[PDB]
């Protein structure tokens, strides 16, 4: 038993909500919560843009020292920082931005990444300003995660058009 509430069940692993992830994240305090991350963690909109202001910028500070030590991610990686006042760990990903011409083949091992934690919050990578097709990155995400992953859909349209088109 874990303390996510009011999600859809899509899965063995997959559960979906429409909910606010910052909103979610505050209430629940998981022990992962996922940021979709571009490869110089810059979060300036977004989830990232929303999970940095909620942690009063503080996820940006840490995220510059990361890399000016590390140099940037790779398109489909990540790198797990602190959760700051979100959940015990940030795990940010990069999918690919769309509307920077990024390999859409690259969404699978961005999900890859999920693998490595029990269970998370998470939003759908490549969605929203990333510029993919949200029912692709839904079908990824069912295809290749195998843990525990409880999706945040901030938009109730696009929650229900998920549910009811989902094979
Ligand atoms: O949550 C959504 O409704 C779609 C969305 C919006 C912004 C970033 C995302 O990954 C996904």
């Amino acid at each position: 038993v874990n303390s996510f509430s009011g999600y859809l069940k899509l899965t063995d692993n997959v559960y979906i909500k429409n909910a606010d992830i910052v909103e979610e994240a505050k209430k629940v305090k998981p022990t992962v919560v996922v940021n979709a991350a571009n490869v110089y963690l810059k979060h300036g909109g977004g989830v990232a843009g929303a999970l940095n202001k909620a942690t009063n910028n503080a996820m940006q500070v840490e995220s510059d020292d990361y890399i000016a030590t590390n140099g940037p991610l790779k398109v489909g990686g990540s790198c797990v920082l602190s959760g700051h006042n979100l959940a015990k760990h940030c795990l940010h990903v990069v999918g690919p931005n769309v509307n920077k011409g990024e390999d859409i083949q690259l969404l699978k091992s961005a999900y890859e990444n999920f693998n490595q934690h029990e269970v998370l919050l998470a939003p759908l990578l490549s969605a929203g300003i990333f510029g993919a097709d949200p029912i692709h990155s839904l079908r990824v995400c069912v295809d290749t995660v195998r843990t525990n992953v409880y999706l945040a859909v901030f938009d109730k349209n696009l929650y229900d058009k998920l549910v009811s088109s989902f094979l």
